[PDB]
RNA sequence: UUCAGCGUUCUUCGGAAUGUCGCGCAUUGGCA
């Protein structure tokens, strides 16, 4: 059952990447699934739904006029192209084709209008009191134009789909992304059934693309890599939590096949381990959604 | 010789702001 939830930010959100200086535009399904367990947790469900039957994809750039998918890693003014990262879902096909020109990519690159990112500059006045001082830090932010907005899709049975709708709307007034709770990342939800995407996802062709930043287990992984374009994403980060452990502690480093990567044969994914001996384990989406297309 | 005032100017010409600062310091950065 995948349902298009769409995300609609009221304040900017950070989402950042390596630094709190910086920002991107959008956030891995690992990210949504870990803040959607984290919701989970709070709400006392059961955990066995989203981590057996939930699929998700990396929330994607969306706009009034277009919904835009990650631009496949697919070999086809080379700039204009490498430029290029989020193609319109009615141009996506003819990107497939190559019938897209240089100048056509260039237009589809200007076409969207996710927001306009900033860098605000805080400071911390902790030690003015112990005869210390203020101390300047850079938070780096993403405010999305109006009409913008982050959707992503969510695969699952009724049951999960459930969870999913009450995880979505907690999830709205608990934020996403970093510095939640300082003041970004509040963002109101809508769950729908989407003619557009099912109608996409029903084809049946040569090539399969990542939706989700995802890895094969060690088994899929030797059949997958042949003849697959790809790019590993570097996924690490601390864990969040009152009770994995009594101080911070950083997960264990995984790599992931990026959104857009283009892989000959289907790999399912696997909710990974990133947890090194703590008091709860650490879970890190990796599972494959897969849009299958012709080229 | 008496009887009366009547007309014309109602303000004018200059000067209309000027000079001086136009953010500084601390954290940060930089050097070590």
């Amino acid at each position: 059952v995948v349902k298009l939830v769409k995300l609609t930010f009221k304040s900017p959100v950070h989402f950042g990447m390596k630094r709190l200086s910086d920002s991107n535009h959008t956030i891995a399904a690992d990210t949504l699934f870990s803040a959607l367990i984290i919701e989970a947790l709070q709400q006392q469900l059961e955990l066995s739904h989203l981590l057996n039957n939930l699929v998700i994809t990396d929330l994607f750039p969306y706009n009034k006029t277009s919904y835009f998918l990650p631009k496949p890693l697919i070999r086809i003014g080379y700039k204009a192209f490498k430029k290029l990262t989020y193609i319109p879902v009615e141009n996506y096909s003819e990107y497939l084709r190559g019938e897209i020109d240089s100048l056509e990519a260039s237009k589809i690159a200007e076409s969207l209008n996710l927001g306009k990112a900033s860098l605000s500059t805080k400071v911390s006045l902790q030690a003015v009191d112990h005869n210390g001082e203020s101390e300047p830090y850079s938070v780096g932010n993403f405010t999305f134009y109006p009409e913008s907005g982050l959707y992503f899709l969510a695969k699952g049975n009724a049951d999960t789909i459930g969870q999913l709708e009450i995880l979505m709307h907690a999830l709205q007034y608990s934020g996403i992304g970093g510095k939640r709770s300082a003041g970004y990342g509040q963002f109101r939800c809508t769950i729908e059934d989407s003619g557009k995407f099912d109608s996409l996802l029903s084809q049946t062709g040569n090539i399969a693309i990542l939706l989700s930043s995802a890895m094969a287990s060690d088994e899929e992984l030797v059949d997958c890599l042949e003849d697959a374009r790809y790019l590993l994403k570097k996924r690490t980060g601390f864990v969040q939590s009152k009770t994995y452990a009594d101080q911070l502690v950083k997960k264990k480093d995984f790599y992931a096949f990026s959104a857009g990567s283009t892989f000959y044969q289907k790999f399912n994914g696997k909710i990974f381990d990133v947890s090194d001996n703590g008091r709860h384990s650490v879970y890190r989406y990796a599972k494959a959604f897969w849009l299958e297309g012709k080229i």
